[PDB]
């Protein structure tokens, strides 16, 4: 039932506007927010997280955004499920990650709204995937 | 005592995040919210509203953005106080903005924050700038 969740966004704001809305939600913790791929890797064995929500844009010299990062974190944390927030439905970027397995796409906008739904179909083993 | 605001944006994560850092403001109160300059400015005369919350990059084909936007609602709104929300520090910017007589600047992704404190600035006729 409990899911706890990490937050990565290299927006400030974007991180309020999600631990305001997962704050509403009895069953979701918010363990970790990140700004940056190298502190949410160096840390992410740390935190006992069951899903990474993340932008694909944040700054990461060592391990990278984007495709990258997802390659990355599949290999290194195969079990970590991944809902990534996105600025817009653009058909050809959406392919290349939902290629990987990922388990969920959320437009960054509509994410208070949005995430509780992603992360209830989650919970059900079921993916959550923009309109 | 009590301040009517409007939040202007395009971006709806920004003005959710604003909204729930204002309802913790009990003397604050959001009269509107719009995500381009058109609406704004079409709307603004039906709001008894005291301060105008606002980025300077919404789209807005009539009346515009930026310098251009500022210049319309100081000359339409005489009395409407202006805080600007800025995706940066950058000097050059600031400069323009603050020689039109602007009461308050604030750094977008900080504003859950700083809004509170730039809001009381203005309740004591103070102008609020960034750090």
């Amino acid at each position: 039932n409990n899911m706890n969740v990490i937050i990565a966004d290299d927006h400030p704001i974007v991180l309020f506007g999600i631990r305001k809305s997962l704050e509403q939600i009895e069953w979701v913790n918010v363990v970790g927010e990140f700004e940056d791929s190298t502190a949410l890797i160096n840390n992410l064995p740390k935190l006992d997280a069951h899903v990474l929500i993340t932008d694909l844009s944040m700054p990461g010299d060592k391990y990278g955004d984007g495709i990258t990062l997802i390659k990355y974190i599949k290999r290194h944390f195969p079990s970590l499920s991944i809902i990534v927030l996105t600025m817009n439905n653009n058909p050809a970027i959406l392919s290349a990650v939902l290629d990987l397995d990922i388990e969920g796409i959320v437009l960054k906008q509509g994410a208070p709204t949005d995430l509780p739904k992603a992360l209830a179909a989650l919970q059900k083993g079921k993916k959550f995937t923009p309109e």
